[PDB]
């Protein structure tokens, strides 16, 4: 396979900071290294997303082909995640709930209104 | 030492693994969890891995959207013997084995979920 | 006898083939056309085929839409030696080689077009 | 990798017949075998498409997840293709033209308004 998820923000500078603080993401790579952000790769703890500016020339050759509005992230500890987001006063759309199909999850909007869903042996044959 | 992994979503991974092993002759490498219904399985094709996942439970971060039919492309050495096994197993043949411009010998089969598999004699 | 084929679109297939052979150690199996710039190339990974295509020229019938970045998943036997070659070639490392829950050793690299490649020590 | 292209029609019966006659497609598989069409696979001469009803229960488990409105088909003989479509009086959106990037193509709408685009050595190393 599938697409890399890419997110477009009016200003990625504040978005990167907001996502790291509220959602506990970590910055892996940023471009340019110094100054205003044109591109950044963030570890969500359930995979990486690309964040970019709405418009401009793109730094990545295959970028700008799609833009995601609703992201699904699988997280190890969803309660602690839920606790950090609400303590920061994020726009919770749906409070943390057990779903009678073996999942617990919540919905939340980020600082620019994009919807995020956060949700929670081996036998090798030979 | 390298293996390309192709991720495919199935409604019933238990039945999909069984089907894929029986019909295509893939080999189960790994299943998760150990007990009960499979949520995730890795299958060796002999040249690449098929990662079977339950619908709605992708391998990594994803954008929200529907379960769609995938086209899978496979090169095989003996496409005639391959077609004969697929047919004997009762698979749904979409395009029967035929010659195509150049040296191509290929056929097309739909799996139990509806994914399309194209098997070609090394193109 | 089987080989899974993974199709990937590149703006400059000539440079992509060169890059992929040099950086990842893939092997050129086939190029089309014979003379001039490559429009299509097949690359052997040792366990699966990468089909390089020019952007806007897909392998088969398609729905209209943009050129997007793909995530490619690869299992490797010696991920340490693999990471050392990628780095020496100057590839853009997104996630440096690290241990992850279970027995996982993986890293992530972006290719010249921007596709993401995840290399893991047999998961 | 990519999706199979699936097309939804108000009545697939007429659509299948129309596509075979005007666009020169060939029916590979139909469901059910007898009676009204719920599902059909058509060879376009540049790959296969799935055609189905708008709604209903689906016969294919992975179907109904997407629906394509604009299809791109690569054809060996685009002039003959163009000639057959116009002789049948299909809604040509864009007449057959050489494009200064090495391609010749035309745009055309089908009987239910979906947009179709029709467009036109080996060295093994080892």
């Amino acid at each position: 396979s599938h697409m890399v998820v890419e997110l477009a923000y009016t200003d990625p500078d504040r978005a990167v900071d907001w996502l790291v603080r509220v959602f506990g993401f970590r910055l892996l790579l940023r471009q340019p290294a110094i100054g205003t952000i044109r591109h950044a790769d963030l570890d969500t703890g359930g995979g990486i997303v690309m964040v970019r500016r709405t418009g401009e020339p793109y730094t990545v050759s295959c970028a700008g082909g799609h833009t995601c509005k609703q992201v699904i992230v699988w997280v190890s500890d969803v309660d602690e995640h839920f606790m950090r987001s609400t303590a920061a006063g994020a726009d919770i759309v749906q409070p943390l709930q057990d779903k009678p199909w073996g999942l617990r999850q919540y919905l939340v909007r980020d600082l620019e209104g994009h919807l995020w869903e956060f949700t929670r042996g081996a036998v090798a044959m030979t």
